[PDB]
């Protein structure tokens, strides 16, 4: 079967035929599309054909399908999951798998870059030490002093589900929040639930607007530890407008490197549940979310008191008139300290070069529209007039319950 | 079975149960989500009416009644006879308010049930068509007070006797490409506007020429006429702190009237039912004007503005686009014609998804289409998940006219 998407801009009309290689599950039916859902251990029975399927799409990859060589290592895996109930990921195949999960990452608009991923390989760590020498690592190499490169980490995978690495902090470099007893929040409210553990598992908080949370590491499933990220390895970056001279005087700043540690990487039926992933930001992600969400930092109000506007009725558009010069504060802050930093139009242009080449050559580009689209200036960036469809290739990014929910505590 | 939605900014949860009474199909599967697609006999018919009666005589506490049953047998035996049937004013009232109430894609349905309905099925002729259109555009339109209203022409009967709208809105402006090569005034009608020529309309050949309305009756050829002039409320852009801008030459019509969609009433269909209510001024100032395909004057607006252009990071685009947008609205306000702001709108829609929630058990919405195509983010919808689902009764899009009358 064969399927088109439509540009309403361009009327340029591509075919769909890789959805036809799709496995997972969307969430939607005939009767009813969860297109808006946020959120719409395995036996030998359903892991040699997720093996092989792998295995398989590997080989083509490398154009060896069928080759003497891609037999011999089914039989391997093969015999090795009837044996141990699970098997490893040769080098290539890691960093392969590690790439395609980015590629198939349909909520992803940064992807033209997918090829270009430093793998670090840390399957081989035991401890939580461990885990924050390779995290030190990661966070050095792809800040490279401005200069981001994308990369990401990986720690050995899950076996029983009683033995799992995890990451408990969403992203490597995050804010503290700490609830006020008056209500308010000093800091991120994204946060505050994280802060709190922190502070219960012993770390000392700073207590300001912008501390940078320690790592919360947990090794081979035991109760994790806590570490402070050496300073000198955060780059951070003063906030100031071009023209708002008064803007300096908000006191904000952000960090450089966005570093997603949360989520679950499954290659060939493995199940990698601590894989932090870095890339570089697009400027609406904090210029919009991170500071104009109403349940961020939300500065809006004050940005807006600030310039003076008519704040009297929402019809004056006071707010979207801060958010777009919060957002050129943001951009021109990143790019005049020569920190890698993208904004949404050149974002979402090089997204649509990048989904036609993928039809071109791959037979499609699984992509989440709701997500892609940016948070503001929706409809003045080219994706908006785009198409996309939407359905899960393996290998994949998936999302994975927090930590402190599931946790057995050894004491 | 039963769903939940979740605010991600305020936590609330909802209960759908709404959706299992959901008769028609999405466009999606299991395996693929075609959210963001554009366009995803005496049998058919007696289900069709039950279906639909069932839910009338339940909506005014009288399912199961007498007058219910003896309506449910009136219907079959017309349907066993006739091979359609014909609504009581009453359920057409109920129909159309309801096919507004189901529109997945609309953001403005907290005020579904201020609906003014237009019987106009005893029409048989163009001359006909265009006299209940021009009391529908005078209704509506109220001096700038605008009003939402509908106006039904004959359901389909052997889709022989079509009647139909021809213009894809009672009021658009004429497009015209140019000997030099680019298009005079708005694009997206440069089709239709040559159909108009090549029928015998003398445009004016300006920017905002007021279209000729196209009307088909009973599966005719269709006919020209000129809406009254009077009867089409304009009003000119100008900016509250930017006296340059009326000097771009900006107007706008106020009412918005689509009258291409096709009306589905217990499987009857009325193709021909124009129907209007108010712009969100988002509507114009960021689709109609700065379209790459529509007005596209983005451009023009940041120079007269002395901003950077040289290079997409200094936001320029979105800066032009902002104060466009206070200008229509402020324009509009000015002028006492009805508008809404995209953030008071969305607020009103929450607020309605809210009512639907208890009320009703659910409330269909298409993210996509429900999400302002600026400053999604800081609208209350960004952080909504919605279901979509189509219930009846409903509107459906229809192929355009010329691509299937015979002349
Ligand atoms: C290289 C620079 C990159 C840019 C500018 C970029 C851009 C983005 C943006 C703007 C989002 C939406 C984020 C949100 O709203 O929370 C996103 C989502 C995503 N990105 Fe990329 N990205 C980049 C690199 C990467 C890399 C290296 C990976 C993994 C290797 C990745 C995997 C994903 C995943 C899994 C999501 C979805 C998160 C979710 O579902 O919650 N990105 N990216
Ligand atoms: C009262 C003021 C109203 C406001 C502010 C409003 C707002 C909107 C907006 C902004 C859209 C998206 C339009 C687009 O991007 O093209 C929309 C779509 C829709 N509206 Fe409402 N609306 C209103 C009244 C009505 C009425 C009276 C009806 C019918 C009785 C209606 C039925 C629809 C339908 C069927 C669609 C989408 C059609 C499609 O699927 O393409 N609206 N409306
Ligand atoms: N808030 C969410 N996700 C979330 C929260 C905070 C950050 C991110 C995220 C994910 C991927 C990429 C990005 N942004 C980036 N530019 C990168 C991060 C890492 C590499 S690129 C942010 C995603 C949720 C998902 C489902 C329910 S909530
Ligand atoms: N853009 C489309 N349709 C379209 C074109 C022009 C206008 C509208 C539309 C529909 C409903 C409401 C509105 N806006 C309004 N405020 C109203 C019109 C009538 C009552 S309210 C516009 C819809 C398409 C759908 C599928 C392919 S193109
Ligand atoms: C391809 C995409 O679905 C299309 O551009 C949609 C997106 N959302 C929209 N939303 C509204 N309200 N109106 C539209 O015309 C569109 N266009
Ligand atoms: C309900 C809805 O799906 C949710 O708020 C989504 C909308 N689109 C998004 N898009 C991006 N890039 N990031 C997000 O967090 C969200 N949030
Ligand atoms: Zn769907």
């Amino acid at each position: 079967r064969f399927l088109k998407v439509k540009n309403w801009e361009t009327d340029v009309v591509l075919t769909d035929t890789l959805h036809l290689k799709s496995t997972l599950e969307t969430g939607c039916t005939e009767h009813i599309c969860m297109g808006s859902i946020m959120l719409p251990v395995r036996t030998k029975d359903q892991l040699f054909p997720l093996a092989k399927e792998f295995l398989d799409q590997y080989y083509s990859s490398i154009k060896r399908f069928g080759s003497k060589a891609h037999m011999d290592r089914l039989e391997e895996v093969n015999k090795e999951i009837e044996s141990t109930s699970t098997y490893q990921l040769k080098d290539t195949e890691l960093i392969y798998g590690a790439k395609h999960a980015w590629r198939n990452a349909s909520r992803c608009v940064g992807r033209i870059q997918w090829s270009k991923l430093q793998v670090f390989d840390a399957r081989d760590c035991t401890t939580a030490h461990g885990m924050f020498n390779y995290i030190c690592n990661h966070v050095k190499y792809a800040t490279n002093k401005g200069n981001l490169r994308s990369a990401i980490t990986i720690f050995p995978q899950r076996t029983d589900g009683k033995h799992d690495f995890r990451v408990w902090n969403s992203q490597l470099i995050r804010y503290a929040g700490y609830k006020q007893p008056d209500g308010s929040t000093l800091g991120d409210p994204a946060n505050v639930q994280f802060t709190e553990i922190c502070i219960q598992q012993g770390w000392k908080a700073p207590r300001g607007r912008f501390d940078v949370l320690p790592l919360l590491l947990q090794a081979n499933g035991n109760d994790p530890e806590l570490f402070q990220i050496p300073p000198e390895l955060v780059l951070e970056v003063p906030i100031r407008h071009p023209k708002f001279d008064w803007f300096k005087d908000l006191g904000l700043k952000w960090y450089g490197l966005p570093a997603v540690s949360n989520m679950l990487l499954e290659i060939g039926g493995l199940e990698f549940s601590a894989c932090p992933f870095s890339g570089w930001y697009m400027g609406t992600e904090i210029g919009v979310r991170d500071y104009c969400d109403n349940s961020r930092y939300n500065i809006l109000e004050e940005v807006a008191k600030k310039m003076d506007l008519d704040m009297r009725k929402t019809s004056s558009l006071w707010k979207d008139q801060a958010l777009v010069e919060i957002n050129i504060a943001v951009l021109y802050s990143f790019q005049s300290d020569k920190v890698t930093i993208v904004d949404h139009h050149s974002a979402t242009e090089s997204f649509i070069k990048h989904m036609e080449n993928e039809y071109r050559c791959r037979g499609g580009c699984p992509a989440d529209w709701v997500w892609i689209v940016p948070p503001m200036s929706g409809s003045i960036t080219p994706v908006f007039h785009q198409e996309m469809l939407n359905y899960r290739l393996t290998p994949s990014f998936e999302y994975q319950p927090d930590p402190w929910n599931t946790h057995v505590w050894k004491g």
